[PDB]
């Protein structure tokens, strides 16, 4: 027998309850969110995402998260929030509206969630399901590596496909990630990505940028750039699938024109 899922029906929401907010640091979050009963599972296909929706001063408010947590978890949905506090980026004053909502609830509300939502689907053992758009049928193909840029918010996909590849011992496919943040201070999820290096390097290769560096830096200064695509992504003469996930300004000046250079085919480079 399997769990039972929650997420059923794409086209519903399920109000799911506040349990735990764990504060990991200034501006980050941890919220735990109960199932409908504690011997269920989400229901969210490795490469998918969930959304999340509320009226928020007035106005519905969507946007896209995908958990820390996986299908084998009971019971609890866990996600990691980059809360961006108003007052603080000088190119952002409102700061983010879902953020500071999730950052405002109180243990015991609930919080719309529907899903699974996306057009990548991960089958295993380096087989990808893609679909053109939603109303179309996946191509699939077969991979022996995955570069995976992520700027920011983007790491929680690349965790997702990371972690269900390590999990599976008999899974070969090496992942090579490029991680791009304002600073050092704002990375997230780096204890979590240091010890899948620590476990499974011989299949997790990482490195990080950052836009500004501090005085003691081991990695990459600026932006995503061809060198760095050089120099940590699969080459592509080995045809590695190439995921994406940041900032838009990141995927359209950073991303695609570097892969573009290095002879990645641009066509195929996904952004979730
Ligand atoms: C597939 C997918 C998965 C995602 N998973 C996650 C996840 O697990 N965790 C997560 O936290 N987010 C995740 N995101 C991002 C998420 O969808 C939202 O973009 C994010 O929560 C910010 O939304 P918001 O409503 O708070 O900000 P909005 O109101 O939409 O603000 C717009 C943009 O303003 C910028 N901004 C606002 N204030 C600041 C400031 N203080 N500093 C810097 N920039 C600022 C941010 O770049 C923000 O995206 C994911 C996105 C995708 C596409």
């Amino acid at each position: 027998s399997t769990p039972a899922i929650t997420l059923e029906n794409p086209d519903i929401k399920y109000p799911l309850r506040l349990i735990d907010k764990e504060v990991v640091n200034h501006d980050t979050r941890r919220f735990r969110f109960a199932l409908p009963s504690p011997e269920h599972i989400l229901g969210l296909p490795v490469g998918q995402h969930i959304y999340l929706s509320a009226r928020i001063d007035g106005n519905l408010v969507i946007r896209p998260y995908t958990p820390v947590s996986s299908d084998d978890d009971k019971g609890f949905v866990d996600l990691v929030i980059k809360v961006y506090f108003k007052d603080t980026h000088p190119k952002f004053p409102a700061g983010g509206k879902m953020s500071q909502y999730l950052e405002s609830m109180k243990i015991g509300d609930t919080i719309e969630f529907r899903g699974p939502n996306g057009l990548l689907v991960y089958q295993g053992k380096g087989k990808f399901a893609i679909r053109p758009d939603k109303k179309s049928s996946p191509v699939i193909k077969t991979v022996k590596s995955v570069g995976m840029i992520a700027g920011g918010t983007g790491i929680t996909p690349m965790l997702q496909v990371i972690r269900a590849i390590m999990k599976d011992p008999d899974d070969h496919t090496v992942c090579h990630l490029l991680f791009a943040n304002q600073t050092e201070k704002d990375i997230l999820l780096r204890p979590e990505l240091e010890e899948l290096r620590n476990e499974h390097s011989a299949r997790f290769k990482l490195w990080y940028t950052v836009d500004r560096a501090p005085e003691a830096w081991d990695y990459s200064q600026g932006f995503v750039n061809e060198e760095m695509i050089r120099d940590h992504l699969p080459p592509p003469e080995e045809e590695p699938l190439v995921l994406m996930c940041g900032p838009p300004p990141m995927i359209q000046y950073a991303c695609l024109p570097n892969l573009e250079r290095v002879g990645h085919p641009k066509e195929r480079c996904f952004a979730f």
